[PDB]
């Protein structure tokens, strides 16, 4: 047995169980199925600890996920809110910088500030809005207007809807990967 | 798109990882790769989130894998110290009582008190004694003797070496499981 070959097995084994779990985690977050999200972020976040060297293709992969996670706990160590930390995510990846890719950044924007008028903490929504960002969004966070008609328009509904047409993509590109391909055969010959 | 078909699939693949995860944890124990041991058991944690209903050999690959976790943490919300988990495990996996079935259940009997005295805790040793069992083994912890000539016998080495002789048997039974087989397949194709 050579500790070498089966180190290498065990990298190419990780990265097919890296693509079977994205793909699970785009499914459940698509479906808003909660439980399956959390277990499967789990699952994805402690297999990736098995790779110390990532390709451009397997970075992608894994900046999806953490930005998938930071979006579903947008409303619940760093000084930042989830869909701060989103933000970050989104602006980093490696991808083109569309008008789609725009559009979710912006409505990520006002949802940081948005999600915290809706928890009733007012101060973070400043807080926010100054590490964001003009003087028309401070006026609606310093008056509580949190049903203002331009929360309205870049609303968490519409956040949501956008993300899930991005997700939609990323589903369609990975749903020929090894794993669920292999796992479907099995299943389609039952049955 | 069926979501009972894709939940299917998704079945099938937990089953797949669990094997292949098994079979890295067996390797990472025999080898003494401590930190690989740890990352391959949150992992295989984690996975088996994903099933709520088991097989009969699914059952036993888990309880497989929680005995080692326990033999591992060894020296290191129950009441009862590692080597006594591994005990209750053991004792209860679906398996042949064998004489290599004994003589591990036996040896970590034994090692379950002297690892006590190893770490200078002789009241522990009293309880684990206490909740494992006779008179022969109470005077040689009340008397701290912790190099008598018993515990040469029934020592941490033989409890290791006849445990991993266990672990090459798993290992061999599950070397040839889908995962592991196609991971290998493309490692040898490169080489
Ligand atoms: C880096 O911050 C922790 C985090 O985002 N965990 C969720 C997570 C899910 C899936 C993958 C592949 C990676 C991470
Ligand atoms: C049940 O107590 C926790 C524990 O033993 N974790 C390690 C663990 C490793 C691998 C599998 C499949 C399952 C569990």
């Amino acid at each position: 047995e050579d500790a070498g070959l089966v180190a290498e097995a065990e990298a190419v084994a990780a990265g097919w169980m890296l693509d079977f779990l994205c793909l699970s985690l785009c499914r459940a977050f698509r479906d808003g199925r909660s439980e399956d999200f959390r277990r499967t972020r789990n699952s994805a976040e402690a297999i990736i600890h098995g790779l110390s060297s990532l390709t451009a293709c397997q970075l992608r992969t894994i900046y999806i996920c953490q930005f998938l996670t930071r979006i579903a706990a947008g409303k619940t160590d760093e000084r930042i809110t989830p869909l701060e930390s989103a933000l970050m995510i989104w602006g980093s990846i490696e991808k083109e910088h569309d008008k789609l890719h725009e559009e979710i950044q912006n409505l990520i924007k006002i949802q940081a500030i948005a999600v915290c008028m809706e928890n009733g903490n007012f101060k973070e929504a400043e807080e926010v809005f100054e590490r964001i960002f003009k003087s028309k969004l401070l006026m609606i966070i310093s008056q509580k207007d949190t049903f203002h008609s331009f929360f309205q328009h870049f609303s968490y509904n519409h956040m949501m809807e956008k993300i899930k047409s991005y997700v939609n993509y990323v589903l369609s590109e990975k749903s020929s990967t090894f794993l669920m391909k292999a796992a479907a055969k099995v299943v389609e010959s039952k049955r």
